[PDB]
């Protein structure tokens, strides 16, 4: 069960309260991930599923939240006999981390909407028997650390989560489904994702969590949504209090993620005397950066969003090209549609309405505009550049002529003035695909030739006749 240390602090009477424990569980040699998670779905649940009776915070109670680490340590130790799998040199083996993914696997309901909110705790797999995808790969590290396994670690891409462990915490292993149909490697290596360098498995730069980075992660999971337009302030405090709780301790250092969801945060209700949300931005880059070999996309998603929010049109191209720059390096495989969803509504919704706006604020006397910048229409370029080199010598083609008619029409809001004055060398860009290569002459014109754009960017052979 719990430690005596570890039960002194509760009741947990309010957010504070709950923050004190993240801190003294953040002190110790090993935070206890089943009582943290416990605790925050318990008070999520009491916050933004069921607010009925609601008067300031659900008071966490000893008896109620040791009874619920009681049912989950009960559960797992009943059902995993360690005695039948042998731990050479304090290291567990794929036997006995594939035994933890089943029993999780096997407790969870038959059916139900697998995406929906509120279900990515250890309260919700105990109460709901209901787990998110990600929510079972930590289930599985939680009841690993409940097992003593000390080696047993949640790796996170920026879609994806499994587990790493064994000699080194060199082995990984599927342990949840990732998406919608996609056909188990449960107990399987990641190494044949990382092999096809596809971004789902971040060429190998996912992250490898230790302890405190779980906890980093749960905090993150933490959603304060009540419905689709209203969040729980309290929940959203308790978010940004542990996130700058867990920055101060050093371990938000290897989580871009983290960073980018501190930043939102920042910019919604900015704390008094912690940094703007650009400079969080910005470490989240630098952390990919330093740890990651500049190999992710989000962090460089969360800036453009917030430039975008703020209508920053100049730095928000810039970080979506900077987006594309680094998806140029990655081949487009099957299982990464999330982040092609993501690149589409940019080029295609986003970056459109963005630069029909400012075509409107030109016609009003807009001075400094990014369609009168051709750094700005150099960034556009850019971002097709990338998503154009990201597509050669992937299975499937990314690009089609859906994607041809909204780049007409950005080009367009361009005068010609403007496009003439980037300097594309083999502002200055340097194309790195071959379609952006090929239509260089094409977009520096002054009737934009919409039709040779078309054929150029899809590749189509043909005109009809
Ligand atoms: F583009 C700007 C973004 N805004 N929110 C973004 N995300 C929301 C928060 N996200 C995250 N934030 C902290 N950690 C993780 S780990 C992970 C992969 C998973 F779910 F485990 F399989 C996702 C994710 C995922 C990305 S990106």
């Amino acid at each position: 069960g719990l430690k005596a240390a570890q039960k002194t602090l509760f009741p947990l009477r309010s957010i504070d309260d709950v923050v004190r424990l993240f801190a003294a569980e953040l002190g110790r040699e090993e935070p206890d991930l089943v009582l943290l998670s416990l605790v925050l779905g318990f008070v999520e649940h009491f916050l933004a599923v069921n607010r009925v009776g609601l008067t300031y915070f659900p008071v966490a109670d000893l008896s109620i939240i040791a009874a619920l680490y009681a049912r989950f340590t009960a559960q797992i130790r009943g059902a995993v006999d360690l005695s039948l799998y042998p731990r050479e040199g304090g290291v567990s083996s794929r036997e006995l981390v594939k035994k933890v993914s089943d029993v999780i696997w096997n407790s969870l309901s038959r059916s139900y909407f697998k995406d929906r909110a509120h279900i990515q705790s250890l309260f919700s797999f105990i109460t709901g028997t209901k787990l998110d995808s990600s929510g079972v790969a930590f289930a599985v590290v939680g009841a690993c650390q409940a097992l003593g396994l000390r080696d047993v670690h949640l790796a996170l891409s920026e879609d994806h989560a499994w587990v790493v462990f064994g000699p080194n915490g060199e082995q990984t292993a599927e342990v949840t489904w990732h998406g919608k149909g996609n056909e188990d490697r449960r107990g399987q290596t990641v190494n044949a994702g990382v092999a096809e360098r596809s971004w789902l498995y971040l060429k190998g730069s996912y992250m490898r969590c230790d302890r405190k980075m779980e906890v980093a992660f749960m905090v993150c999971a933490i959603n304060p949504s009540i419905d689709l337009h209203t969040d729980s302030l309290e929940l959203l405090q308790l978010q940004q209090k542990l996130l700058w709780l867990l920055y101060d301790l050093g371990h938000l250092e290897r989580y871009p993620m983290a960073l980018g969801n501190l930043a939102d945060l920042e910019e919604l209700e900015p704390t008094p005397g912690r940094p703007d949300p650009l400079t969080l931005y910005h470490k989240g880059i630098a952390s990919a950066k330093t740890y990651y070999r500049d190999e992710h996309i989000y962090p460089y998603m969360y800036l453009a969003g917030y430039h975008c929010r703020n209508r920053n049109v100049r730095e928000a191209l810039q970080a979506w090209a900077d987006t594309a720059t680094v998806i140029q390096d990655y081949n487009y495989c099957r299982e990464d549609e999330e982040i092609y969803k993501e690149f589409f509504e940019v080029a295609n919704d986003v970056i459109p309405n963005l630069l029909k706006e400012a075509a409107s604020l030109l016609e009003a006397g807009s001075q400094g505009s990014a369609l009168q910048d051709p750094e700005c229409f150099a960034h556009l370029l850019r971002f097709y550049d990338g998503i154009c080199k990201w597509e050669e010598g992937s299975p499937t083609p990314v690009l089609h002529v859906g994607w041809a008619t909204f780049l007409v029409q950005s080009l367009g809001r361009f005068e010609g003035q403007v496009r003439q004055k980037v300097r594309i060398v083999s502002p200055v860009l340097t194309f790195q695909s071959e379609k952006m290569k090929g239509m260089k002459e094409l977009l520096v014109a002054t009737k934009i030739n919409s039709s040779a754009i078309k054929l150029q960017l899809t590749a189509q052979s043909q005109v009809q006749m």
